[PDB]
């Protein structure tokens, strides 16, 4: 997720933490 156009800033990591 990173959807940073400035006004919508909306970033974020969604990793597969730990065998997801």
């Amino acid at each position: 997720m990173a959807a940073v156009a400035g006004l919508y800033g909306l970033g974020e990591d969604r990793q597969h933490r730990k065998k997801q």
